[PDB]
């Protein structure tokens, strides 16, 4: 039978998010190749994960060195080379003797681990977090995605604005509220996603980012900023933090720093990651072999000079898909940084309604014409474009053409959508 | 500076249980390079993650073959080839057409998606597991390891039976006990570990383990067996549960799974895994280089005869640690499955009181001299031993011969020991 079919008799439902009948074979370069050999350009980019893509050729070396001499299998009751050239590596890059690493599998474990570590070494348990925000899929980072003294936040959305303020200043001024019917002193750290990703690829206003981070630093709490979608070179500059005027305490880092092999890490003040021992850890954690991915990952950022690649490829294909909206209604926002892209479709553009239906067809149309792409949104209405940091130029036109003949031939049953559960 | 100070600069402390400065840069075949180039034993086998031991050609060439041609990066959003041929493989291993995979990156994940999972399926939140149990270090596997309905039995051991009971007789009255105190149908699931791994390695009392899974059956609950620490052909058969007498309902997999790659399984019923969809997820689940590997080492167990090879290989370490007890007294038992083998230290034979403190400076005494191994038990005084599976038979005897040397030689200062937490 089809690997498809085959997909839906071996594995459960439990972890699937399917938009369309995507049955994967191989991959090179920014392309997926299907069972029967039909190639689709992958705007995906794997959510995010495929930082180079498929079969590139740093991966390669760096994953068949480490496995023809591992050094060991963990990072747990062994030190090993690639872990701690992994850890200083990372730790040069984000603003000395203050910071450590914590490695781990995803960003689900690095989100909890941050969080396992505040709480502990604060004795706190509240927590700061945003509606919409996706922190990760297991029990201790769904805590804030619940956690004692909880407090969540709108995230604020220049296209929708809360209280109609464009600022985020009401955002700010509802967070003091939450804050002053609290202890002093009773919350742990604040969860910040630069720009939202499950919430709809939002970046948020102008110098919002900072006065947040200065209200939390007024009250002793520990900024750490997720960017497991947005970080590394993805959004035009190495950390997303950088296009917004603070510096956070903690910063989060998975899906691209491995390449396609399993790595996160958390980069925290020393006193939070050396306040307990044997106390997050998971066997795997910091083996050499995805170090060694995550070291190539960085490296290739180096050599290939993918910061300004993300930057220069993003703006054409901003430009490409401002193109697209002369023609196609449909488009009422196009948004984000370097190659995290936001599509919103919108029923009508004066009202914004939301456009969900439409959307989930036009993915699957795009998926019947050779590109990969999913919807994310409170209402599944934004087309989210996170591709290959590696995607060339031609290609980055070659999904705007197909995306174009998506929208126009925009012909699925509403019987063939409805196949498939998505979100 | 050195690797292992570098470590200590770099990495925090939280995920870190060292026993003694192993820094390691290197591996090969079942021995450890450290910086200085100086080789050891690995008798830990990477606490049982390293089956296949360090550059195996089968890993080498299934990593590296993936890594140049990845089938995407995931299973959530998109089949993909090698991960539904895994799970195929793993569904056909286990006692058809009833059971489902679910992929991860750690036995944590796995555990803790089997418990979302049962208590999903079944509207219930109560859980049995064992004292002393390991089921991982995340807060959803650390919940049984609190959730509301946990019951906590002791494991049966026969060096030091509960009641004064060889048979384990009185747990299985203990837990009637306990169930007989909540209301019929309140309790989800049971967690055993066939042999409890940081308990000990204690291998249970025969028939016991039967005798419990007929309870859990007469009440509804699901029993759930924990193979990832003496899972896949280490005990001497495939699984473990097969010198038992008894079918789990599910089976948790992980460590050697990947043979130094993070992945993990949970092999369920199907409607224990159908019954919500996007709910257990992480990106990298199902990655095509993680299931390549674990591929592979179902292959080498087949191609290799691993499984009689552990069987085999046990035998011969059982033995030679027993000419070791004839002139070491610190020995008070030697017990286990395959190479899943423990050997518990006590100050006096006839008494049995732990000897805890020689335990851990015979460790760093074992790596001093070339071999590396690590202690369990809730007293810290048993020696695990869990070498790759293709460790040769030569190497088990320079093992043994090493140990030798450590129990006789036993020299390490209480202040140096005192320099590792370890536990
Ligand atoms: C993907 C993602 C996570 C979770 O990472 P997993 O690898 O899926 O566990 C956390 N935060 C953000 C912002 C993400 O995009
Ligand atoms: C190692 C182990 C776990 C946890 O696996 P991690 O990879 O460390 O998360 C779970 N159960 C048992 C029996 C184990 O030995
Ligand atoms: N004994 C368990 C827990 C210690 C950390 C690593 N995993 C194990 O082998
Ligand atoms: N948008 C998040 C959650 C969906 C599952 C995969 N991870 C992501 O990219």
């Amino acid at each position: 039978g089809n690997l498809y079919g085959r997909d839906g008799a071996a594995i459960g439902s439990l972890q699937k998010l399917r938009f369309f009948p995507l049955a994967v074979a191989g991959g090179q370069g920014a392309r997926l190749v299907e069972e029967d050999g039909r190639e689709l350009i992958d705007l995906s980019g794997a959510w995010g994960a495929a930082s180079l893509g498929y079969g590139h050729p740093a991966i390669i070396e760096a994953v068949s060195r480490a496995a023809a001499n591992p050094a060991g299998a963990s990072i747990l009751s062994a030190s090993n080379a690639p872990a701690v050239a992994l850890a200083e590596r990372l730790t040069a890059s984000f603003p000395r003797g203050t910071h450590k690493v914590w490695f781990g599998h995803s960003g689900s474990d690095a989100n909890e681990a941050a969080y396992r570590a505040i709480t502990r070494a604060t004795g706190r348990t509240g927590v700061i977090a945003f509606i919409g925000a996706y922190h990760g899929c297991t029990v201790g980072s769904m805590a804030f995605s619940k956690a004692d003294g909880l407090i969540l936040l709108p995230y604020p959305d220049p296209y929708r604005p809360y209280q109609d303020d464009p600022t985020g200043d009401a955002v700010l001024a509802l967070l003091k509220e939450r804050l002053a019917a609290v202890p002093a002193g009773s919350i742990a750290a604040a969860f910040i996603e630069p720009i939202q990703s499950d919430g709809g690829l939002i970046v948020p206003p102008d110098g919002f980012l900072r006065k947040f981070a200065d209200i939390c630093r007024a009250h002793g709490i520990s900024v750490v900023c997720d960017e497991v979608k947005v970080g590394l070179a993805r959004s035009g500059r190495l950390h997303c933090f950088e296009h917004e005027g603070f510096v956070p305490d903690i910063l989060v880092l998975g899906k691209g720093l491995g390449g396609g092999l399993p790595l996160s890490a958390v980069i925290a003040p020393a006193e939070i990651l050396d306040c307990a021992s044997a106390f997050a850890m998971q066997t795997l954690h910091g083996n050499p072999v995805c170090a060694a991915a995550g070291l190539a990952v960085l490296e290739t950022i180096e050599a290939e000079n993918l910061t300004t690649a993300a930057e220069r490829k993003g703006k054409l294909l901003r430009e490409g898909l401002a193109r697209l909206a002369e023609r196609h209604e449909l488009i009422g926002d196009i948004r984000g940084r370097g190659l995290a892209c936001g599509v919103e479709l919108v029923r009508n553009r004066q009202s914004r309604e939301p456009a969900r239906a439409e959307t989930a067809k036009l993915i699957y149309r795009a998926y019947e014409l050779g590109l990969v792409l999913y919807y994310v949104g409170m209402n599944g209405n934004v087309l989210e474009m996170t591709p290959p940091l590696t995607m060339t130029e031609d290609e980055v036109r070659h999904a705007v053409n197909l995306l174009d003949q998506a929208f126009t031939e925009l012909t699925v049953s509403d019987t063939l959508v409805s196949q498939f559960a998505g979100w």
